[PDB]
């Protein structure tokens, strides 16, 4: 029976570590890290994302600043705001909620963020630095998965790692995290022939396709580490991963549950990135 | 068996002639030729050989080149000011900095000071990250030249099981992202890989970039594999051999790049391509 990678617990540890570090900064008379969140429009989904970031900031003692701009906001005005935030010494992280209005160049706006304040980690500069073995702020979900492996003392060097899905948000940066971690790294995707052959050889399997039960559990290599990034809402209200858990758990040495596995690490790593930006790049001692 | 040759020397000549034709057409339309800037700090004939192979390689296609030779004593601040000047020079489409730079100069800070749209080598992290996330701009030269070889030989890449041997920043890592962009299942191996041969034996497409003569025996090649050999290994002998044992790999591969005359000339042809692209798309469109 596989050991559980308890992402809820690990995420809470990470957030507690950030919170205690902010405490120490406070005690030393230093400013708390600051996060700026920019929104354009009032889509209910996006509203939730502000709440979740203000919530995560309040939890660890950060400053947070929310800009709710009207739909009339022009691209020029938004780029001016990003310029202002890039120059604000009290702001360590800048987030821009998507989607933006159809007439705004998403890419120009997001790339205007200074990389050392891109706590989401998807500025091409940051992805490229990770690719070049010299990471700065890193994509949150792949970096959170690396933290999971570290916190369970799982040695990554030499492992045959297989990523299922080559998404920009997970699959692709995950492969560069895995390479930095010493894994032999295979990226599979929709055009991959005979996935089962790849899965059967994987010491470490990261599945990120967003398709419930895409990987049957009897494909899992005996002793493998299984990281399931899927969060698939089913008819009956159940939430389930991309890997069929029951059969995978009979074979893996470690497995992430869904929910409570990779999910919580994403937000915790955002908070971790924001402290890093503050401590390492903006207000170093 | 008798693998077909991937004739990089001939493909590179096609690329260079295609560029020279577009340069001529620009001149006939009253438009400037593309411009290359090369920065040299010091005097060792490490620099001085490679630079010359560009002073006229880019001239063979009709580029204008200019080479700055700064004294070994140049400060990092002066070097950064020079890059600032070249970034602002509209007649300059590509900037090349000769490495190594003198000890005491932050090489990364100098190279990253180059505007990505003039980074015709493709090694700026912004450019690497853009490639990683499926929105490539200027691409790393050796992997892009390899993709050109596959395209010019009408090699279908979608669904191929591709294996990259070596994970260097200059080849292996960007190569995996080019092959993912081209629809290959991609595996990157390196010094920590267990059972390299097992990965190699299942490779439809093999990119060997380890810089060791005859490191890959023909025995390991999957029957019908496409074999790309990035090695340029000079023996105590004079002249060059690749990372793959050509004589034995040719018995089993369907296609194989010889050394010399395979990947080598394509790396230079792709830089030429990148400089024209920077001129035509980014600077003087």
């Amino acid at each position: 029976a596989a050991k559980i990678i308890d992402g809820k617990t690990i995420a809470q540890q990470v957030r507690s570590e950030v919170a205690q570090k902010v405490q120490a900064r406070i005690a030393a008379g230093l400013r708390a890290p600051g996060l700026a969140v920019v929104l354009v429009g009032s889509n209910p989904a996006s509203q939730i994302y502000v709440a979740s970031k203000r919530k995560a900031c309040e939890e660890v003692g950060f400053v947070s600043r929310s800009y709710d701009l009207p739909e009339t906001t022009s691209e020029a005005e938004l780029l001016e705001l990003i310029d202002t935030l890039n120059a604000d010494n009290t702001i360590d992280g800048i987030l821009v909620q998507l989607p933006l209005p159809a007439g705004i160049d998403n890419v120009k706006v997001l790339e205007r963020i200074h990389p050392d304040k891109d706590v989401d980690g998807f500025h091409p500069y940051n992805v490229g630095r990770l690719c070049q073995r010299a990471p700065r702020l890193r994509p949150c979900t792949p970096r959170g998965i690396v933290t999971l492996l570290e916190r369970y003392n799982i040695d990554t060097f030499g492992l045959n790692a297989v990523v299922i899905g080559a998404s920009n948000i997970v699959g692709r940066p995950m492969s560069m995290e895995l390479l930095l971690a010493g894994c032999t790294t295979t990226v599979t995707h929709r055009f991959t022939k005979n996935l089962r052959h790849h899965v059967e050889n994987a010491d470490l399997l990261i599945v990120a396709v967003g398709k419930p039960g895409f990987i049957p559990g009897d494909w899992i290599k005996e002793g493998a580490i299984v990281i399931d990034v899927g969060i698939n809402r089913l008819e009956n209200g159940k939430v389930v991963g991309d890997v069929v858990f029951e059969d995978a758990a009979k074979r893996a040495s470690y497995i992430t549950p869904v929910p409570g596995g990779v999910g919580p690490m994403t937000v915790a790593t955002l908070i971790e990135n924001t402290l890093q930006a503050c401590v390492e790049y903006h207000d170093p001692q």
